[PDB]
RNA sequence: UGGAAGACCGAAACAGUUCUGACGUGCAAAUCGAUUGUCAGAAUUGAGUAUAGGGGCGAAAGACCAAUCGAACCAUCUAGU
RNA sequence: UGGUAUGCGUAGAAGUGUUUGGCGUAAGCCUGCAUGGAGCUGCCAUUGGUACAGAUCUUGGUGGAUAGUAGCAAAUAAUCGAAUGAGAGCCUUGGAGGACUGAAGUGGAGAAGGGUUUCGUGUGAACAGUGGUUGAUCACGAGUUAGUCGGUCCUAAGUUCA
RNA sequence: UAGUCGAUAGAAUAAUGUAGGUAAGGGAAGUCGGCAAAUUAGAUCCGUAACUUCGGGAUAAGGAUUGGCUCUGAAGAUUGA
RNA sequence: GAACCCGCAGGUACGGACCAAUGGCACAAUACUUGUUCGAGCGAACAGUGGUAUGACGCUACGUCCGUUGGAUUAUGCCUG
RNA sequence: AAGUUUAUAAUUUACUUUAUAAACGACAAUGGAUGUGAUGCCAAUGUAAUUUGUAACAUAGUAAAUUGGGAGGAUCUUCGAUCACCUGAUGCCGCGCUAGUUACAUAUAAAAGCAUUAUUUAAUACAAUGACAAAGCCUAGAAUCAAUUGUAAACGACUUUUGUAACAGGCAAGGUGUUGUAAGUGGUUGAGCAGCUGCCAUACUGCGAUCCACUGAAGCUUAUCCUUUGCUUGAUGAUUCGA
RNA sequence: AACUCUAAGCGGUGGAUCACUCGGCUCAUGGGUCGAUGAAGAACGCAGCAAACUGUGCGUCAUCGUGUGAACUGCAGGACACAUGAACAUCGACAUUUUGAACGCAUAUCGCAGUCCAUGCUG
């Protein structure tokens, strides 16, 4: 049941992040983005943009951006057939100011 | 004003005070941390070089002389008793 | 080892595994079966480097500890992630990204030392107490050009010796 | 800047550690012993004993003060009017 | 001169809990501050948790709360004999 | 001398209680059996590693079945959604009959063996268990792993979890905290300072810690906070177990 | 169940045991054969392919002469020159590096002279 469907959602690092060793935050933070945007979309075949990675890293390591603005799109497993037919795309939508934003339910597949 | 001193605090440097700490089948047949002595001179040190076994050298502990010193190491006497 | 059974023997010797059968109080013996491949044994005398469980024995091998317990922990230490491959956190690498030593350097040169270790290419097992396509590994090639820099020469401390 | 990011790693981040800290109130009662740890520390100013070989003791003791901004003064060089 | 059982309240020592208050710790939370770096600024990063003031979810103290009631029968006092 | 009882006269829930008379006077007895609801080894009138079958007489005298209702019982025990007892009703298979005495007939028995125990049985009876193909009745779980909680923990384990909803999870929002007033912008707030000065008042243009207003704000908030008709999203893996 | 124990079969691990051996050991026998006419030993460079062993010295895995008479051999260049010779032995003719007694002097230097003869260049 592909769906196949993108959506821009909404993760609090912050908590994650919380008495987890230092120099480990973020590669802690990567990889809960990972665990989230595998519960989000169910796809295993979780991809990490080249964006995604300057934002959180931009701030260094001690500071992670407490909330981070997420888009998560589910996506079809093109060539060389990984048993998940579906692969999830996970890219930061840059904005300074992520609170107060409810997750919406449109990107058009070719940005 | 000047800038003396085997002067003092303390780096590089050298040493190893105390923890009788770490380690102590270790990284290491002597290291590591903290702490600390001394640091312009009887200082620190490289290379060349001299001194050789019952000998040397010794700011002298019987210390050291190639992880070895109350007499090195190696072979032989020696399958010593 | 002398003699002998006109001994046995590649048609399977010796060796050896062996819930084969049996003998002897035992030391030990024979035989079967399987394996084997090139030589061997009984008896009477004859000689010994003659029989092993040990000697904090020797030498080689192998267990329990323990397919994993010590550990592989100091110098924070990665990480996104593109490329490739049999496999890729490092090691292959860019881009990116966190930092490190913090010019009294983990830098840039040389002596003392090293001895091909430098470098390209190939790149697998072993090695890098981890992986490892890569390396100071392993395989295959190349490279160190001087009248002026050192050696040379010179003397020193000191030495070789007519 | 140049060179590293290799010190096998990940998840957990238990005890006990190691290495680094903090702890009211009391403040060495601890212990062989203030060991370990802490206080103290630079600078400028003020003040400064016993004792003394008159050189020191001395950074004695005991006190004050240190940011930022905004002003002000002092401290030099050279020709010219 | 019975601090003597009935009766009453507190504490001690021991033990077990519990974190509300109060106190302790640091989220490397928030602020401030120094040194440096990001052109400055914001907001951060680096000083292996930079220092300092405050400091929560949470843990935990010195904090506080809770620790039963009979029989058998010894010692012993006794009946009947 | 502790004591087992009977009976008469009383007495009681209780071989209890009272008086009279006796009695097994820890005898020998008694302790196996009164098999004490009089078992067996009987039924079998030939009782048997065959079963007996079939006739009469008279005495004693036997019983086979089913259903309903009302109350009762259970201390490690072979079925507490079980087994009784009593009472009433229904009918009729007459299925059995036994003991005594007596009739009639017969297979086993003649198991060779004269030494019959030797290697030492099983038709049968009763009790349990089985299950090949098949047959006759009944009924349609969960555990554990993954994922998940933190009340839990070194790791297992413990405690929680997963119905398009009592949902569960990630947020954003709100409550609750913590710190202490953000950025940005405006103000001569502001000891002051530079630099240009008018045909006349004079000043302005920048710099300036900090203050004020927006701003009891901004940030941070629990991962081991509280809460949600708000948002979106998840809802789609593994193994094994029986009377 | 799993594991453990005990035994057995099979597979590993490991190289004992046996049988072999161009070697070792000991006794006996014959001979006397290093060197300034430059030794023994060392270093150095050498095979078509070699890195060693072994062989050799710049003529380098070997040359004359002589004997025999067709290999070497892993692959090959070669093999031809098998009737004048392979290849091995013999090895009596030569070569026999840099050294080392080591000899011009030295040697953490392959360093530095002198002399005679000789060559090229320049003249």
């Amino acid at each position: 049941i592909n769906e196949v469907v993108t959506r821009e959602c909404t993760i609090h690092l912050a908590k994650r992040v919380h008495n987890i060793g230092f120099k480990k935050r973020a590669p802690r933070a990567i990889k809960e983005i990972r665990k989230f945007a595998e519960r989000e979309m169910g796809t295993t075949d979780v991809r990490i943009d080249t964006r995604l990675n300057k934002h959180i890293w931009s701030k260094g390591i001690r500071s992670t951006p407490f909330r981070i603005r997420v888009r998560l799109a589910r996506r079809r497993n093109d060539d060389e057939d990984s048993p998940n037919k579906l692969y999830t795309y996970v890219t930061y939508v840059p904005v300074s100011t992520f609170k107060n934003l409810q997750t919406e339910n449109v990107e058009s597949s070719d940005d």
